């Protein structure tokens, strides 16, 4: 029968499942080894196998298709689908045409590029070099699209036959791969100057015509123009910044058009959910993706991925919390609006030299914590590249995969196993809320500036948002580490009504901010919102014309020298505040004039709070960042800002190094630090544990039940994660401490694999302290 969904979980024959998967690229693993690798995968508790189908592998020469391994054992797609169904695994199939994968041309046949070079995307002064990885292709070139349709016509009859709805194992089809214009969208002027794009009345002139009036282009580029065809694409940073942002948005539109063409062809063959991974390889630009699929009525499931370390030892510590909170807050914003299940189809399990289990646990544990409860680990099964098909790794496709090319099991399987068990045993976790009091509000054009690293010529503010916002010392890392879980909203898409769901919104500002955005933020405050804005107020609009509406509304001026980019000339400044002694900040600090002062550098006020209408705004003349110290003034200052604006955390911890992310009846409890944390949690009118403290000896993640029912018993609280429930047996796991506290409403028959060293009965509640080697069973 059917594959459907309820916006939290996929539903197969009307059964809710948690997709818990690994990637096994059949075409890079010996055929002799497939059954072995899939059985180990099942043994680790995976219910799904992901694989690409590579156009250039199954069509090695124009017209010569092989899906049965006539020609090479590993060309046997049919056989791989048959075995996956035989062992009772679901399949996610990603048939491209582009599959990335560190694979020659990202799946695009060499014969195609050699036959039709006219399809190749061009630089502004001529062709790109031909020996670069993933030779960039003009997506909308008719010859390219004609050849893709040829590929889809061959692989989609097979996919169709192995769909869950046709009796097969395939539950999802993914479009292309993180379509990014072949990873060229990171550079303003690398692509694409192909004739179809740039000829008079080409895609560029068409897009301008559809997006803008000439009267708008005149204000925006500050020229006169009597026709759209007079406007050449920008090729360098002498050109108006608005026109370069437009060029960026225009590449994203060609990508959207590409995807729509693929979706329409796929829809002729497929009646299961259709997905896409990380459009454009961007985050804030997902506003364009959302708008495009809404406008074009495309039922595409947005899925995401986590990559943190490339061709070095895996490095996943406290430093990453900003970026992960940001990326998953952004993802959570979009899948909540689209009402599709959150899924990470590529969770890093390879391409780092060594993946240490406590660092892997922190990443893997954070996905469900922040709302991604469907998980595929990439790459799960180590392989080897057939000769001719190498790109990024030469021979090897076993860079610390959970299962090696030799079939060994590596250390990061431990966290992969127990998280699966927990998600399977607690499907209610999938339906849990994320009740953020606080939002970070992102302004998408800033993403583009940060991406390119070009500081506009008279900008008073740095475009290094990796340093000041996203990275290891970023504002967002500070908020994470200050125990402020946050949502992410897009300032252009959000309505004031949506903004008013948040007790507090943080905005990072540069020189320019769109008029509609500057107005909504003022109205947010007017209507009872609490804005925090730094390290300046904008004084320009989206055309870079004077616009200071937010600054006139708040009645404050933020004056100071422009920020410096020469690392030697970046000043250090000590900021005092009530209860705060010389909090270090970096780069120039601005005088905040007006409001009630809350932060000063000696004589000078550098931070203030104002009340406007029903609400308040905190204006900081500096870049607040995550610095760690005994004195810990940065986290203390965040606390003061939330108290100033009356923002109330749903929870308290006695050790502020213990990160808690409340999820209704579950607490995601996180030690991100490489040291022990020990303390108690206050949540939902209770404080626990009461008899012992909650000890996390090292880095790791717990998911603790608070008032969760298991059959006729309720777990009032646990210092250990429930990994399994059978009739009368609950299994608890805590590898971070040898002492667990459990409070139970129900009849406790006993404990397997643990000794009860303490017991209290208060009315209906049995409380036990259990000493255990890392896992114990309660009998009820
Ligand atoms: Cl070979």
């Amino acid at each position: 029968m059917k594959v459907t969904h309820d916006g939290k979980l996929y539903i197969v024959e009307g059964e809710k499942i948690v997709v818990y998967g690994g990637t096994l690229q059949f075409f890079r693993v010996p055929r002799d080894a497939w059954r072995d690798r899939l059985e180990k995968m099942k043994k680790h508790g995976l219910n799904t196998v992901d694989t690409y189908v590579a156009w250039n592998w199954h069509e090695p020469e124009e017209g010569k298709f092989d899906f049965i391994g006539e020609t090479h054992p590993q060309r046997d797609l049919i056989g791989f689908l048959e075995l996956a169904q035989d062992l009772g695994l679901y399949v996610i199939i990603r048939p491209g045409p582009y599959i990335c994968g560190e694979w020659k041309n990202g799946g695009i046949p060499e014969w195609l590029i050699n036959k039709h070079p006219e399809i190749l995307a061009r630089g502004p002064n001529g062709p790109l070099p031909r020996d670069i990885y993933y030779p960039p292709i003009t997506y909308l070139h008719p010859t390219y699209l004609g050849y893709v349709m040829k590929w889809y016509e061959q692989v989609f009859p097979i996919i169709k036959d192995y769909l869950y709805t046709k009796g097969g194992p395939i539950i999802n089809v993914t479009i292309d791969d993180e379509p990014s214009y072949w990873e060229t969208i990171f550079q303003a002027f690398l692509t694409d100057y192909n004739d179809v794009v740039v000829k008079p009345n080409g895609l560029w002139h068409k897009w301008l015509r559809e997006t803008f009036s000439l009267d708008q282009l005149e204000e925006r580029y500050k020229g006169k123009f009597s026709d759209y065809t007079e406007i050449a694409p920008p090729k360098d940073f002498s050109e108006p910044l608005p026109k370069i942002i437009d060029w960026h948005h225009f590449k994203i539109w060609m990508t959207n058009e590409y995807v729509k063409t693929l979706y329409h062809k796929i829809q002729e063959y497929v009646d299961v959910p259709v997905s896409i991974l990380d459009p454009y390889l961007l985050l804030a630009a997902w506003r364009h993706f959302y708008n495009y699929i809404r406008k074009n009525n495309l039922d595409i499931h947005l899925w995401t991925e986590f990559w943190y370390s490339f061709y070095r030892s895996f490095d996943f510590k406290e430093d990453r919390l900003g970026h992960v909170y940001y990326k998953i807050g952004t993802y959570r914003y979009y899948v909540n609006k689209l009402n599709t299940p959150p899924l990470s189809i590529e969770t890093q399990s390879s391409l780092a030299n060594v993946i240490e289990k406590d660092e892997a646990e922190l990443l893997y544990g954070l996905l469900p914590s922040l709302g991604i409860h469907n998980i595929n680990y990439y790459l799960y099964v180590g392989g080897e590249n057939p000769r001719g098909y190498e790109s990024h790794n030469g021979v090897t496709w076993d860079v610390y995969s959970p299962i090696g090319l030799d079939g060994s099991e590596r250390q990061h399987v431990e966290p992969i196993k127990w998280i699966g068990e927990f998600l399977k045993a607690n499907k209610d976790f999938a339906y849990s809320p994320f009740n953020a009091k606080v939002a970070f509000a992102m302004y998408e054009p800033y993403e583009a500036l940060n991406l390119w690293g070009h500081r506009p010529e008279n900008f008073k503010e740095s475009v290094n948002l990796n340093e000041y916002l996203f990275g290891e010392r970023g504002l967002l890392t500070l908020l994470a580490m200050s125990n402020v879980p946050f949502d992410v909203i897009d300032l252009e898409n959000t309505t004031v009504e949506e903004m008013l769901r948040y007790e507090q919104i943080w905005v990072y500002s540069l020189d320019f901010m769109g008029r509609e955005v500057q107005d909504k933020l003022a109205e947010y405050v007017e209507k009872g919102g609490n804005l925090v804005i730094l390290p300046m107020l904008p004084y320009l609009d989206e055309n870079l014309n004077e616009y200071r509406k937010l600054e006139e509304f708040l009645g404050v001026k933020v004056e100071g020298e422009p920020a410096r980019d020469n690392v030697r000339l970046i000043p250090f400044v000590s900021v005092d505040a009530d209860g705060i002694d010389r909090m270090i900040v970096r780069n120039v600090v601005r005088e905040v004039k007006g409001g009630e002062p809350i932060a000063w550098v000696e004589d000078k006020v550098v931070g203030a709070i104002v009340r406007k209408g029903k609400g308040s705004a905190v204006i900081l003349g500096f870049r607040l960042q995550y610095f760690s110290s005994y004195h810990d003034m940065h986290r203390k200052f965040v606390d003061k800002i939330l108290e100033l604006q009356g923002v109330e955390r749903d929870f308290k911890v006695t050790d502020r190094d213990m990160i808690v992310i409340p999820r209704g009846n579950y607490l995601a409890v996180i030690n991100p630090r490489g040291h022990a944390v020990k303390g108690r949690i206050s949540y939902n009118g209770i404080e626990f544990p009461k008899l012992i403290e909650l000890e996390m000896k090292n880095r790791g993640v717990l998911f603790l039940p608070v008032n969760v029912k298991y059959g006729s018993v309720e777990v009032v609280y646990s210092t250990a994660t429930v990994t399994r429930y059978e009739d009368g047996k609950i299994t608890f796991r805590n590898h971070l401490s040898n002492t667990a506290e459990v409070a139970i409403k129900g009849d406790v028959e006993g404990v397997e694999n643990g000794e009860v060293v303490e017991k209290k009965q208060e009315g209906e509640v049995t409380t036990l302290v259990i000493r255990h080697p890392g896992e114990f069973v309660l009998l009820l």
